[PDB]
């Protein structure tokens, strides 16, 4: 009877994210890693290990998919944003892909993560050029008062999906200048299938300061509908 | 002032139940024009489902896996984790007792307010208000007749629970089942999961019949086997 | 056979133990043909279609409701007790030029009536719902139902073979169909939201 | 009077990139009229993809397959056979740069006039004139540091180029990668395609971690077991 | 083993396979005689490789049902009197529409045009009304010693070589109203590798030739291509 | 019911679509598929798939005789016919069907199809030649014709076809033909031999 010998941490913990920070790759099973030629057509034809989030950059961890990397990509290349804005930075993989990807594209640009728990962040310290970390919870916006001047362009991005709206606000009245981003990944298809009256409105009251931009918000199912940037 | 929308997450922004309000067409279609109305559903098919004007989270497949588990154990008790608007709570009352079963329906939440059954439908349904990560909220419920199905709809502490309930609730035959969240927990953590439910193997199986049988029930339905 | 069984499962244990979770087979374990019941009777109304006859029932409260085509008599013992449950004073009529194959004891028999053969007598009270579910000659006992039973809001409802209708003759289905244009419409709430209903919801306007 | 549109199969017509466009909706949708915004890409997907203003061939999931492979690798050396407009080049070039890898990027093609790198950004970067038809083309590849990646991107005497990979080039742990092709070449030849591929049984294995993970490269990333 | 072969190279084959004569597929992971007790778990997939499995008369077919059905009625209707194929291969094609206008009574010559015939796997007791030439598409001599052709005409592209060049000499020297010009297969590809230039010349011959509606949607591999004499 | 062949007429968009607004046109088949398929202007309830399974079928089979229940307009015995003539084979192609009215095939167009009226064989039927495809089109009493034609008619290597009907117990004297039964919808897993 392992269970009474056994407790048993709580597994909504790793909703999005999974059980460790740390970067492995992936192991097959049933195969071996060198199939040889003879059989070549006896192969098969699947991945062979779990594509839940396979993804990583520099060893490691990356949240963001390939699609969702181009997207970024064009962002960037376009913008050429002064300032990024990760919230929710978990292991750091985006991070360092954000502070790397403008270094090559020879944009002088500060990368900010903000989040509750930075102990997960797998960031060695020395390759942390141009980049800035800061604990905080979203629920309580003194965690964005608190942080100032920053450059623009600049992007901002949700991957916390906490206090969003009123985060939305607060970037709007006091942060954003025109043209800048302000990102909500993954999550406002579901929060459109769960409370459409609430979200349309919600939505609805940035009609005058934010607008969707359609050339990137359909390129991704991560950053699907969630592309928004500042006007007037 | 803006709501945080997460709290709407698998259960909907009102839980009062309202009809699907058509809005790009007529509800009256015009005989000699059959061919061109529109094929696809009309509505939001999130959770359009109900139960004597209450709200239904659990789909017609669910409903008819229920349906033939109720009509076979013939349990004298039913367990919900998870209340809600109750519809479920009334539905199953309202079952066992066209089946002629007589079973109490007990529903646990840490959140009653939102329970929209009248107390004059309220018949055979105790409600308690705890929260699953406190054990007392389980400790506090008075003897319970069986066969039993204990159904877990709000997925905090679940393991704990299944420790408690294998250990001081389950007859053999009784149902622990896991609504929805198997495959999701499987899928982001699935080495700890498979450990966890293997430390459960000589205590509780998965019951084929049915554990294939509907989306949301989807490899959740175990049963206590015998010691 | 009308009489109902539960399945069998002959590749799996019923039993599937914890400690093999991942390696249980994904597929049901047995046939889909129809596998659906109603207290130990055979129901052929697969789960859409009852939710869809569940939000119908409970938005007009029939005071009747028929059914053409009988079987072994569940869709009429789910009828009979959904009504009850609801709190509708109902009717359940049933209608089958054979009727050997019903299942349903006399002892649960109250509010269900049985009658064999075509052409009758109806005193019934509306609201209605009338169900064919005996899927030969029908536009012709839905010209009988406007011409001598059905009232306004009343429903008159084809499941299974309308789809097959319009794909087997295509011009004399619409024509015929849109022959009674002027007396029934279709349901555009209830007549997407089931495929066996799909596109059968019609209902007496005016 | 009309060109040969078969030159631009696989390519495009024009091997500089020009930003997509949208073709029937503004860039702006209003917010207020968020559930009515289409949902499709809204301009057509054939090959849109870009690095550094440069067009790349290889998508996303190609991408990210030979991140991973030339994180665990190392490679000292890469080899893209065919060019066209020298994204690829480009960018792995730069893909070892950040990864602190000491790596050489030879380009190879017959025509070299559709190249769209310019002269400052080309570093680690060299390009060499010739055809596949003959192998002295490859004969002065000045035995390059390993390990090594090459990759087959036109697709010409590509059988001959492996058995000199296998002879002269090549080691253990060295990639020989046939990108695109090799689904075409075995629903085509089903026979001839299976002699030959295993005719290679004792000097290529195909590498299984990364062999199904994207179309492009999908069943055609080789390496040397010696 | 790989030192002790030259090979093939293996785009010779791109659209073709890599044996003119037709080969009747087999079953490899099974019998054909399956027991009717196991009627139920007999799988539901066809069972081999699908490329270009079809086949008229022990000659490989290239076009499949679909699209011979969508000719049979465009033959029905028009009743050509000269069906002329760019792009020969097997023969397949070529004695199946000399076939299919004999057996509907029509008095029609197939005429078949290739860079090589040496694949062609057509016997000559069944050559009637047949004519092969030999002679490169990108080569407007190929098409200007062609003889007289009675009408209707249907010209089809198989090679998809100079094709452009092609139509403006078919459209300038053959084509009567009613005549069609079909490229089969290479459109839809055209159209994702350089639409700018594809909708500039098939746009130049908007005035001579029309998209057959009927037609052009109704088979994978005519797709778009199906076009005539106004 | 309409026996007859009448080619499909377009509804909502021109025959001829201009060049210059190529890109634009309508990429939907623009008319109902239940069955416009015809041979030589005869209504045929094949599908282009269901005629290249039979054909290779009489190609590698060769059959001096093809039965088919079920004629309605005569497409399939004139395609028959016409089809093991094509390929040299002497075939004999009867029809059989209780409404032999709605045949509209020519009496001049007749060689080597002989029709037979009657209701689903039982007398004036006569002896046939081999090999032999049998083929059910007109799915009532198809089982005890399946056992009648076992014990009667069909001879090692010979077919019995159902078509149509087979997804909505005989392994001793029959087999299914897996060649076959798979390659077309509408032979789904009718096609059995021997
Ligand atoms: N209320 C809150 N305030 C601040 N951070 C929160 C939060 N709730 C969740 N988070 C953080 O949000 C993170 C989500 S994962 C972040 C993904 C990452 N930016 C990438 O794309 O690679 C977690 O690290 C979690 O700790
Ligand atoms: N820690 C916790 N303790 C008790 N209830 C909790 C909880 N966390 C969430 N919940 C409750 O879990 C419920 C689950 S949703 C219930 C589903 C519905 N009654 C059905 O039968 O399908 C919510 O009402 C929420 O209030
Ligand atoms: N026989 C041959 N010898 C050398 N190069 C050839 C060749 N045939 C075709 N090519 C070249 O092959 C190239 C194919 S496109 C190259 C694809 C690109 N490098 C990518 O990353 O995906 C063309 O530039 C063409 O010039
Ligand atoms: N430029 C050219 N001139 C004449 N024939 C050519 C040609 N290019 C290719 N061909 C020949 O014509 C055929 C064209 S390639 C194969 C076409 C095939 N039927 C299809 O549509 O997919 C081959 O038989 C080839 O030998
Ligand atoms: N029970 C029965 N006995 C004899 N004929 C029947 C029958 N049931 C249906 N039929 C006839 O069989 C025909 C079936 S349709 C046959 C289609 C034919 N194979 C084709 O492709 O063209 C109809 O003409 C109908 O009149």
């Amino acid at each position: 009877n392992d269970y009474s010998r056994q407790n048993f941490q709580d597994l909504n913990l790793f909703r999005g994210l999974g059980e460790d920070p740390a970067y492995h790759p992936p192991v097959l099973t049933d195969r071996p890693r060198d199939w040889p030629l003879d059989r070549w057509a006896e192969a098969p034809r699947d991945l062979g290990y779990s594509d839940f989030s396979p993804y990583q950059w520099r060893g490691l961890r990356m949240l963001k998919d390939p699609d969702t990397q181009a997207v970024y990509h064009d962002m960037l290349w376009e913008l050429r944003p002064r300032t990024i804005v990760e919230l929710g930075v978990y292991n750091g993989g985006s991070l360092a892909w954000f502070r790397d990807l403008t270094k090559i594209m020879g944009i002088d640009c500060q990368v900010i993560g903000i989040d509750r728990d930075l102990s997960r962040c797998q960031i060695p310290a020395s390759d942390m050029e141009n980049i800035t970390l800061h604990q905080g919870d979203c629920s309580d916006l003194t965690t964005f008062e608190h942080l100032r001047e920053m450059a623009h362009p600049l992007i901002f991005i949700d991957n916390a999906h906490a206090n969003t709206f009123n985060i939305m606000k607060w970037a709007v009245d006091h942060l954003l200048e025109e043209g800048d981003y302000f990102i909500i990944e993954d999550m406002i298809p579901y929060w459109y299938r769960y409370a459409p009256q609430l979200f349309s409105e919600y939505l609805g009251a940035f009609r005058d300061v934010l607008s969707m931009d359609m050339l990137y918000a359909n390129a991704s199912s991560q950053l699907d509908r969630g592309v928004l940037r500042r006007v007037a």
